[PDB]
Formats: C-alpha cells, structure tokens, sequence
C-alpha cells in the first residue's frame, strides 16, 4: 500500500472492478456512484498518441477530464497497456482516492489540461489521496499563441487538500510537474501535507514540486534534465529533502517568486554532475541551496514509517520501478 502522509488511502478496496473502456463511461460510473463504500474502475481504453500529429494542435481545444467530486472511497486504475488522453479531477468533499497506473499524454486545454488535478473549495477539501504508479507527458514545446500554456499541470495540489502521497510516478516532456498550493493567496494550503517518493522526474522544466505552504517529505526521488527549477519551497512551506538523486538539473532547491521564502531540511542526498543555479528576475527574496544547508528544521514528527533506498541507489531504483505498467513494482 501507500507509505507516506497518505498511508490510510484504500480507494475502493477490493470492491469488483467496474471496466470502463472510454473517458464517458469513466465518467458515467462515477455519476451513478453513491458517492461512498467503495467504487474500483478498471480503465481499458488504448489511445494511440500517434493520432496527435501536432503538438501545438491540443492548446486550442477543450480539456477532456474526468470528475470525482463529492465523492469517496473511489480507485481509477488503469490496466496494462492502458492510455488515456483524457485529465482527473479530485475536487471539494471527496475523500480517500487512488489513482494508479494511468498513462496520461498530450492533452487538449491548454491552461485548462489539467492531467491529475485535486481540489479544495467552499464545499470541503480532499484527504487521503494516493497518486502512484502514473507515466503523465506532454512537450515542452510552446505553441505560437498559446502565452505560457501549451499545456498545464501534471500532478496538482491546491486549497488545502492534505494528507496525499505522490508516489513512483514518472513524469517526463512536461512543462509544470506538480503544483502545491495555486497562488501566495491559498491559505487554506498551510494544511497541506503531502510526501513525493520514489517519482521519475525527467526532460521537465519546473515546479519539481512548487510548494507554497504546509509541510512536505520529498524523498527517494530520481531527476534529471530539469532546465529551470527543482523543489521550490515557497511562503513559508517546509520540505523534508532526504536522500534523492539530482542530476542535470538547475536549481535543484530553491524558494523564488513568492512574496515570502519557504524552508528545507536536507538529509542524505545524492547530488551529481550538471548541477547548475541561477537568479531570478523581479525583486521578491529568493534563496538557492548551493551549499545544500538545510534552513530550517522539519518542524514535527512525520508520524508515519518509511524505508528509504540508499540515495546512490535512487536514479536505478526508480528507472526500475517509477510509472504505468511496471506490474507497481516498489
């Protein structure tokens, strides 16, 4: 099961798995869902990504996305082989969720292609949700037009969902890797607590995560090729950062751009070639860890167990073992 802040997560147990074929009829048995007790969805759909012949195409047309909203107790998985070209949303008073084994590639929406989104609102925050075992890309490419939005977010956080883990996901050829809390506004966001382990994060450009606020336990996680930014721990937000794998990467750890700067503790990291940092524009207070000193203590008991893989180990271990169709090997 999930190791991390969300241990508890059980989605929908071992209710019978519901196959569902097409993002609509995903859709629909989420519909005609009680809401709790326990629902499984065995995705099976096979979209062929060699049909999208322009990757400058999908901006332009509306975000295909699915919907859990109000509703709990709820595990998408994908089968082997499975691909969607279709978003998940987790949204206001819905609770332990698990997202697993989906590929997700090159969606339409631009701004609005949203691949693993959760959501707190009026109506409640979700909690418990275990995002693991996902393979999200898309292209760096941005498309004449398109402002800074070709594409959007890969697995996002904001208004104050708590208690996820974001586990052995492989995200590679994407823009804006994980959002955790929307703008320096998002108060409700100091509740979020959220560990990321065991993730491939390769050919990618920011938010490696961008926390603003909460605490956060980034460990185990293997990157590579990340050409702006890495963890960007922002407005007072604290990452635990524990034996990770960083290379090829600028600014591996960093807080910039927000109105106030966020804390890390740095334990046990592996740290190889090509790191390279850099000073951001405009005039809010940054901080690079080039020396990697921890600035802050993490300031509770993470209050859960976990084996961590020898640091030098990592970048093999989560090649071996990171995103769809890995049989969820750990």
């Amino acid at each position: 099961g999930p190791v991390g802040y969300g241990a508890a997560t059980t989605g929908g147990g071992n209710k019978v798995p519901v196959n569902v074929a097409t993002f609509e009829a995903m859709q629909s048995a989420i519909d005609s869902y009680s809401g709790s007790g326990g629902l499984v969805l065995n995705y099976t759909g096979k979209f062929d990504f060699g049909t999208i012949k322009d990757v400058c195409a999908q901006w332009k047309l509306p975000a295909k996305t699915v919907q859990i909203k109000n509703k709990s107790d709820v595990t998408i998985k994908g089968a082997n082989g499975s691909a969607a070209n279709f978003g998940i949303r987790v949204v206001g008073n819905a609770h332990n969720v698990i997202i697993q084994n989906m590929t997700i590639g090159l969606l339409q929406g631009g701004e609005d292609a949203d691949s693993i989104s959760l959501e707190g609102n009026s109506s409640g925050e979700p909690s418990k949700i275990w995002v693991d075992h996902n393979t999200v890309f898309a292209s760096l490419t941005k498309c004449s037009g398109a402002g800074d939005a070709s594409f959007d977010g890969g697995i996002d956080m904001k208004k104050g969902v708590h208690h996820v883990t974001v586990s052995y996901n492989y995200v590679y050829n994407y823009q804006k890797v994980a959002l955790n809390g929307y703008s320096d506004s998002d108060t409700k966001n100091s509740a979020a607590r959220t560990t990321y382990h065991h993730n491939r994060f390769e050919n990618v450009e920011s938010r490696v995560p961008l926390q603003r606020r909460g605490l956060s336990h980034i460990y185990n996680n293997y990157f590579n090729n990340v050409t702006t930014s890495g963890i960007n721990v922002r407005m007072g937000g604290i990452a635990k950062i524990e034996s990770n794998y960083f290379e090829n990467i600028k600014n591996p750890v960093t807080s910039r751009d927000s109105s106030e700067i966020g804390y890390w503790d740095l334990i046990n990291n592996y740290v190889g070639s090509g790191i390279t940092w850099g000073t951001p524009d405009g005039s809010k207070p940054y901080a690079n860890a080039t020396n990697w000193i921890s600035t802050k203590v993490f300031p509770e008991s993470l209050g859960y167990i976990y084996t961590v893989t020898p640091a030098a180990q990592v970048k093999a271990k989560v090649i071996a073992t990171a995103g769809a169709g890995k049989n969820l090997a750990e």
